[PDB]
RNA sequence: AUAGCACUCUGCAAACACGAAAGUGGACGUAUAGGGUGUGAUGCCUGCCCGGUGCUGGAAGGUUAAUUGAUGGGGUUAGCG
């Protein structure tokens, strides 16, 4: 429902939260939860590689089954949690025979509900088949790239691929990019949407907000002195160059893709 | 610096960064995500110019490297003298 605060003080006049009444107010199911430690950005030789991450919020990895590898047993879904290692919402599945597990939750679905994955699953939301027999013009999310490795593509809040056609030994889909590719035909996805669609309706208000989902601040390279960055230097405002990165890659418009190896795969670009 | 705004790049063995390499961060994330750049709550808004430099897409005409080696010109000596 996007609900407004009353500006009752300065940080909260600009606070836009998205409420869901649906979700598991308790704990996570503990034998599917682990340990994840934060990292500042920083790899094995200790040098800073990503620059503006640090701090925010203590978080469990929760262990999701991005595979659907259980074929031909009926599951049902327990409850619907909030994940903080991602911007979808999560489903607890429980088999017939007792089994229990994790799962991108697709929208729509409740407590209560069938899920199934194989090659004879019905044509139901959250069910996993393989592409060669999903019906064309269907919405799908949670696409596998490699046979057996798992769902890569459309995974983040709200996100769906459509499926345009099938030939041969590829099928054709379009992602949420605007891109054309073919993927085999062997490959497996999920009929529905991803949930969480008013993901980005949210509004942070202040700097804080930022500073607890794990954001550092971002310096212009504008404000720094010759040695630090290109654009430094010059007595008062002054740009007088065109744009690069600390690096010296230019920023706007120059393309940086490389790969030779899966340029056969694309038919349509998005006009990168 | 900031929440908000915009441009641009990146289809996943991602772009990008560290490193001589192996490898590591990005991220046990997947375009509602991640990196770079500028502006800076909010209200009203944000005009003209693509000639220059840059970027993006074209063309197969001119010019051009390694490589290849067609012809031509010298040195030497069998022999003729």
């Amino acid at each position: 429902p996007i609900q407004k605060c009353k500006p009752t003080s300065p940080g909260r006049r600009f606070v836009e939260k998205v409420v869901h009444d649906h979700l598991h107010k308790g704990a996570p199911y503990a034998p599917l939860v682990e340990a994840k430690k934060r990292t500042g950005g920083r790899n094995n030789n200790g040098h800073i590689t990503t620059r503006h991450v640090g701090g925010g919020h203590k978080q469990h990895y929760r262990i999701v089954d991005f595979k659907r590898n259980k074929d031909g047993v009926p599951a049902v879904v327990e409850r619907i949690e909030y994940d903080p290692n991602r911007t979808a919402h999560i489903a607890l599945l429980k088999y017939a025979d007792g089994e229990r597990r994790y799962i991108i939750a697709p929208k729509g679905l409740r407590a209560g509900d069938k899920v199934q994955s194989g090659n004879d699953a019905p044509i139901r939301p959250g069910n996993c088949l393989p592409l060669r027999n999903m019906p064309i013009g269907s919405t799908l999310h949670n696409v596998e790239l490699k046979i057996g490795k798992g769902a890569q593509l459309a995974r983040s809040a709200g996100a769906s691929v459509q499926l345009l056609g099938r030939d041969g030994s590829y099928a054709i889909i379009r992602l949420r990019s605007g891109e054309m590719r073919k993927v085999h035909v062997e490959c497996r996805a999920v009929i529905g949407e991803v949930s969480n669609q008013e993901n980005n309706l949210r509004s942070l208000g202040k700097a804080g907000a930022a500073r607890w989902r794990g954001v550092r601040p971002t310096v212009r390279g504008m404000a720094m002195n010759p040695i630090d960055h290109p654009h430094g230097g010059g007595e008062g405002r002054n740009k007088g160059i065109q744009p690069v990165s600390p690096w010296g890659q230019k920023a706007k418009g120059y393309k940086t893709r490389t790969n030779k190896r899966t340029t056969k795969m694309i038919i349509r670009d998005r006009r990168v």
